[PDB]
């Protein structure tokens, strides 16, 4: 039985750990939450308190914590050999097998893959591949990237990301990015049917393409369901119409499946959910269930043939691309995910969670409860009629974070509300634990 | 395992979009599939043995086959595989690694944010420098000073920081605010000069560039102690103290890129110790885990961290796998082995021996210069010593040298400029002789 020195860990963390995505000022005064153990959907802190991992780490622990199978896979590969580069025509067996398996799993001619270590690396690779593809085609001015407001594609991709809070204070951003409106009906589609809202979004896309010039737009990048931006579930028919416009102008479609991928939405990939076939797909997170950092980009046969038609070295790559340990762990994780058909439980548990959490809509401070599969959000507002958010001085995010953690729940708490992305294995009883914790924390903060 | 070599080659050609590879050549010839490693040795799918003369990608410092790191990874994965460092969360291995790095990195370099790679680390450092100046009320201080032949990654601002134009070509526009200085490359840029005169010229160029741009607009200077991917450019004696003195004179932050040099490659634990420099920000990757698990990081001084922590706001930057518990645990075990075996010492000794033996190759008419620091070594190939002319692209010196070296059982970086070697810090005298003989034989095969 492992024993931790919580005070020592807190002191060392405050002294030496520059947390990402954290209020460092608050961290120095209050300290971190140190998690030391995990099983399934449960985690334990250094003091022995139990929490439900309602966010699956960072949308990524899809098959749950404590899977010995993945640990043994990593151990076996590391003992055999830990690192073989994919540079200079080198490769390891797990990397090759993962590439072939992903060619099978991703529908259609999405058959060529280059691996990375994260979602931001993957999106950066996809953008560069689109621009390089048009460059090889003799269209060097076709570099502009279409993205959306509230989109999140990484902080390295940072320009593609549509949340402005990530930009402030970090200096200039790479140019060539055009931001469209997010298919966010609650605030942008008031008093509209789904059809009319989709029509307006399509009109905006057409007008933007006309304004910029279709020959200057390399690609469109987007998530099937936007995740970090605020769990924006698109209206019915949005993706087919948007993809049709893009195909009309020849603009490449980059589908960001970093969060939606590998079973979160109720299917293996969100593209299946929305009947879209992208030219480029990006993935990360759930591919390994977060056990080892892994990401990747998959491209169509046409794009790959264009890239492979040049008798020159492809001048792009990250050092750990195709890491053998990551790929072996990914193969085992895919074995478990497919064998247990987790996307089915994701669909069922997500529907149950959405149904129960929608009861929170009765409360005066709950504007909207929305979700797709296991991606769920409770948007908190000061007033339902106006839809006005709580002001920054109220510190809704920190208060909700503290309340949820005190009630043994770990969920993303933001100024806009509560975001839940539990592991795909969550049972109904664990779903009830999450529901009651979220409701009680909301009552604690807002009555 | 149930793999056959031919099936692996076919599947790789069909489905693997290799990075840093001639895809046209790959489709015709297929990949070199490595399946097993121990120490400095690797084996391909057909059972042929090779010396890992590049340590993968400058990163397998303690060598292949260390069961201790595998056991650390297994233990951590069973206990908990992923705990985010976002939202004030952390795991014990991440915290312990941060404290240990605070001890190991000299001076007030005591605050760390982890990443999964070198490019992530350099992007984090650039953003941290700009954000630091922004918090200080200097939003116009965003320009980043870099050098020709510098390599800091191919993503995000790192791509701009990199000074090799071949990486830029065809990928579209890059983030603005990067200024490129001349590389301290004496062999071609400091001809007929002493080290002192060359350093004086470089200092003059840096000062005049700062004056032109305006020091108040320059957030930081980023550079490697020894440039690695750019061509193993060993700086002249006294270069780093003078450059750092100028930077401090204007208040410009110094970002030292220790992704390659870090963790014992140069003969000391970090390259900053070799060249007597104290950076405000340091970036690291590769050797920290010996490549066993993807890990990188950024370390900042107490002043920068205090400035960042003085703002009552969320720090809106981070990569998902920052501080991965398995990576940090493997890093702790790797550091245990590196410190206990004092690998920097063997790096210094073996590097000196390799440089001494390889410098003999300078007797050949096609070897322009052999240079190295620690275990970083390069043989620059030229058509003629007097002319110093590079072989033209049509000769395909890089591919020919690659094929020749692989045929002779050695894996080394072969480029149009020559041969680059970055062997595991554990390389012995006999393995060094194997590497030397293989390189000489490969050079004779291609150029006689
Ligand atoms: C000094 C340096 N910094 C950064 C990088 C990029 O690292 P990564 O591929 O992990 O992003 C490299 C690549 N070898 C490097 O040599």
């Amino acid at each position: 039985v492992e024993t931790w020195n919580a005070a020592e860990l807190v002191a060392k963390d405050i002294a030496h750990h520059l947390h990402p995505l954290t209020n460092l000022y608050q961290l120095r005064r209050e300290g971190p939450l140190v998690l030391v153990r995990g099983e399934g959907v449960w985690v334990w802190d250094a003091e022995g308190k139990r929490y439900l991992d309602g966010f699956a780490g960072l949308w990524n622990v899809n098959i749950g914590h404590g899977r010995r199978e993945l640990a043994e896979a990593a151990r076996e590969q590391m003992e055999r050999v830990a690192f073989v580069p994919t540079f200079f025509g080198l490769a390891s067996p797990p990397t090759i097998e993962l590439a072939a398996r992903l060619a099978e799993l991703f529908p259609g001619p999405l058959d060529h893959f280059q691996f990375t270590s994260g979602g931001a690396e993957s999106n950066e690779t996809a953008i560069k591949i689109a621009r390089y593809y048009w460059w090889l085609k003799g269209q060097p001015e076709r570099v502009k990237i279409l993205s959306r407001r509230m989109a999140y594609h990484g902080i390295a991709a940072l320009s593609a990301t549509g949340v402005p809070a990530y930009w402030e204070g970090f200096g200039p951003r790479p140019p060539g990015f055009i931001h469209l409106t997010a298919p966010y009906k609650y605030r942008f589609g008031e008093g509209l049917t789904d059809e009319e809202f989709v029509a307006r979004l399509v009109q905006e896309l057409e007008e933007t393409i006309e304004r910029e010039g279709s020959e200057t737009i390399a690609a469109f990048i987007g998530e099937p369901v936007q995740g970090a931006g605020g769990v924006v579930v698109p209206p019915d028919g949005y993706w087919p119409a948007i993809a049709a416009v893009l195909r009309k102008y020849g603009i490449l479609l980059i589908l960001d499946e970093v969060i939606t991928g590998f079973g979160r939405t109720g299917t293996l990939f969100g593209m299946q959910q929305y009947g879209v076939q992208p030219d480029i797909v990006t993935f990360a997170k759930g591919i390994t269930s977060g056990y080892v950092p892994l990401g990747g980009v998959g491209v169509s046969d046409e794009i790959a043939e264009t890239l492979a038609s040049a008798d020159r070295v492809f001048m792009h790559g990250f050092t750990y691309s195709g890491h053998p340990v990551a790929c072996a762990v990914a193969l085992r994780n895919l074995d478990i995910l497919l064998a247990e058909r987790l996307w089915e439980n994701a669909a069922a548990s997500g529907a149950y969670l959405l149904q129960e959490l929608k009861r929170l809509e009765e409360r005066p401070y709950v504007g909207e409860v929305r979700g797709k599969g296991l991606m769920l959000l409770v948007e908190v507002v000061r007033d339902k009629a106006s839809k006005e958010k709580f002001p920054p001085e109220f510190k809704l995010g920190p208060k909700l974070e503290a309340a949820t953690r005190r009630r043994g729940i770990i969920v993303r708490c933001t100024p806009d509300g509560i975001v839940m992305a539990p592991p795909l294995t969550i049972s109904r009883a664990e779903c009830d634990v999450l529901i009651e914790g979220v409701a009680a924390a909301l009552s604690d903060v807002l009555d």
